[PDB]
């Protein structure tokens, strides 16, 4: 509906889906409150063998082992709950549409995971929702995931 907006960093308001039109094979967005919430979504092109790729995430070079044996894009959610904790692949969205969504609502971050056209929403808790800001690397909309 509203957009597209160009890649930027901002603090999302609550109750609005951010829909990111992923158009490359790297970091799609980085989201943190710098206390209890770090999420980076990495885009993996169809049909790649296991590779150890370097990403610049929150000003640190991180190596992630990624793979994709499918015809679809893989959007890996990498999560850590503190600056000291290791990132881990918390969720994966497997998508032909290349749309990634995030919502702030009810003290939670909501995203889509699983495989289009039956991707479902899931929640992450935070003690500081209001402090979560996001750097979006692709054009985005503010309000589909499964359908385009
Ligand atoms: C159940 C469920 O939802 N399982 C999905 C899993 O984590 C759950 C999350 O809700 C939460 O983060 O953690 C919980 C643990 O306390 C739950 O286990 O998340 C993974 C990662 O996204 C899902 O797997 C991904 O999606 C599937 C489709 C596949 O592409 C995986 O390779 C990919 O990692 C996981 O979904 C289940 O995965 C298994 C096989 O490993 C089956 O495919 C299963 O069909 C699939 O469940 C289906 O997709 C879910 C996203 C959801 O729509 C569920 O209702 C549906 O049955």
């Amino acid at each position: 509906l509203d957009g597209p907006y160009q890649p930027t960093t901002f603090t999302p308001p609550t109750d609005y889906w951010i829909l990111i039109n992923s158009n490359t094979n790297g970091v799609v967005y980085e989201s943190t409150n710098n206390s209890d919430f770090w999420t980076a979504v990495i885009a993996v092109e169809p049909h790649v063998n296991p590779v150890d790729r370097q990403y610049n995430v929150f000003g640190e070079n991180k190596q992630f082992n990624v793979r994709n044996d499918s015809d679809k894009w893989k959007f890996l959610e990498m999560f850590r709950g503190s600056s000291q904790n290791d990132f881990y692949n918390r969720r994966t969205l497997t998508s032909d549409t290349r749309l990634v969504g995030i919502l702030k609502y009810g003290g939670r971050i909501w995203t889509f995971h699983g495989e289009t056209p039956r991707a479902t929403t899931d929640s992450s808790n935070t003690a500081n929702l209001n402090g979560i800001s996001i750097t979006i690397h692709s054009e985005f909309y503010i309000i589909y995931i499964n359908n385009g």
